[PDB]
This record gives structure tokens, C-alpha cells and sequence, in this order.
């Protein structure tokens, strides 16, 4: 009936936990550490999921789950779900900077993904109270 409950370490918002990483990653390193977690690099769907992230987000800035695919011609996350939800930093995405962070701001920017990061984001689904 509510679904709010998150694992150690992870923080929940609405029907979702996020795991806010430390450590120096690339993009496709951030992408298999959520994975050995159990989550994916987070997606974002709408302004208020962005204003949670905003308010945990690392100040030197983050990887997230958005990169550049070249079959589909698309940034796409890594669930497989469209680009609804944008928070672009103003000028950006602007070849080669397929992976998308975000700026200690909440905005997004594009980069190479080869960048170090030292943060990233993860996410999973809330499990649910149980019977009695």
C-alpha cells in the first residue's frame, strides 16, 4: 500500500531510493557500480525528482544514467526510458561528449565519458509495506 522503503545507505523520494556515490568514476564506471548495487544510474523524470537530487547532489558534480546512443541517434537513459524531463544548463548539450552529469547546481552538461567524477547517482524502486 506504501511503497517508501529503502536499503541502508539509500534515501527515498516518492516511490523511489537513491544511492548519492563518493569516489572517482568514469561514466561507464559509475553505470556497473550502481548495477553491483542492485540499481542503475538514476533517471529523471520530472522537476520534483530533480529537486531532491538538487538538494543531495555533490557540489563538484555528479554522473547520471543519460548518455548518447549511436544506433538510436539519442541520449537515452539507462533504463531504456526518452528524455520527457530535460534540466539542461543553459547552452547545453553541445562531437565526442556522449555522457551527461550534473553540475553542483542540479543542471546538466554533457562531457566526455571518459571524465573523472568523484560523485554519481543511483537508483532502484521502494519496496512496499507487507500484510499483516
Amino acid at each position: 500500500f506504501v511503497c517508501n522503503t529503502c536499503p541502508e545507505k539509500w534515501i527515498n523520494f516518492q516511490r523511489k531510493c537513491y544511492y548519492f556515490g563518493k569516489g572517482t568514476k568514469q561514466w561507464v564506471h559509475a553505470r556497473y557500480a550502481c548495477d553491483d548495487m542492485e540499481g542503475q544510474l538514476v533517471s529523471i523524470h520530472s522537476p520534483e525528482e530533480q529537486d531532491f537530487l538538487t538538494k543531495h547532489a555533490s557540489h563538484t558534480g555528479s554522473w547520471i544514467g543519460l548518455r548518447d546512443l549511436d544506433l538510436e541517434g539519442e541520449f537515452i537513459w539507462v533504463d531504456g526510458s526518452h528524455v520527457d524531463y530535460s534540466n539542461w544548463a543553459p547552452g547545453e548539450p553541445n562531437q565526442g561528449e556522449d555522457c551527461v552529469m550534473m553540475r553542483g547546481s542540479g543542471r546538466w552538461n554533457d562531457a566526455f565519458c571518459d571524465r573523472k567524477l568523484g560523485a554519481w547517482v543511483c537508483d532502484r524502486l521502494a519496496t512496499c509495506t507487507p500484510p499483516a
